[PDB]
DNA sequence: ACTTTAT
DNA sequence: ATAAAGTATAGTGTG
């Protein structure tokens, strides 16, 4: 099994839908792979406040702390989103305890290497295909948010090594993916129709 | 390395 | 006029 590891940058425009997608807010969904009957099964890893909305938390947390006088620009980056998954099999292998320790181990590897208070939201979901997690982490360090600067080109081929590494390290059984790939990623969408 | 942004 | 951060990046799977 290969361990899935991979951002998506949001901008305040993305982080609405972000939040009632994760949240689960509306009762019908488009995604006919969503299982509501099990969408009572997911769960939150972080402590944050579920009436708050992902863009008020993170604009509020980076105002409140940035060291510039200057307003956060209205196409900054404010977390990258972090698909954590790996293959039906992996899964198929582990009981419910050690699934939250896996997601659990996951999110101490983007707290310990990029900071705790930066791990905006963990939201695990069981009631799709393959359990996985999102995980926001806010691009934010020395007083100044910029994914720019923390998920370099460098940084994420360092992550395609090492996380698997520290996951393998924690007890979990599943490799890196292929070093150099030439993948190119689908969205879930497109993904979708590509099989059947 | 080239634009966009908010001073 | 300036400079920081915007643009991708690396990885596989039905996010
Ligand atoms: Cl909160
Ligand atoms: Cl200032
Ligand atoms: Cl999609
Ligand atoms: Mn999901």
């Amino acid at each position: 099994s290969y361990m899935v590891a991979r951002m998506q940058k949001m901008k305040a425009g993305n982080l609405g839908g972000a939040f009632k997608h994760n949240e689960r807010v509306f009762e019908t969904h488009s995604n006919k792979d969503i299982n509501p009957s099990r969408s009572h099964l997911n769960y939150e890893l972080t402590d944050r406040d579920r009436s708050v909305s992902y863009e008020k938390q993170i604009k509020d947390y980076v105002n409140e702390n940035k060291v510039s006088n200057r307003a956060i620009r209205k196409d900054a980056v404010l977390c990258d989103e972090w698909i954590i998954t790996s293959d039906k099999d992996f899964f198929e292998k582990l009981d419910e305890e050690q699934t939250r320790t896996f997601f659990e181990t996951a999110k101490n590897y983007f707290a310990e290497n990029y900071g705790e208070s930066n791990i905006a939201y963990a939201s695990v979901h069981l009631d799709e295909s393959t359990p996985h997690m999102h995980m926001g982490v806010v691009p934010f360090e020395n007083g100044k948010l910029s994914s720019k600067a923390m998920f370099d080109r460098e940084e994420l081929k360092h992550i395609q090594e090492d996380l698997p590494r520290y996951m393998s390290d924690h007890g979990f059984e599943l490799e890196r993916g292929k070093l150099n790939s030439e993948a190119k990623h689908k969205t879930v969408a497109e993904f979708k129709r590509a099989m059947a």
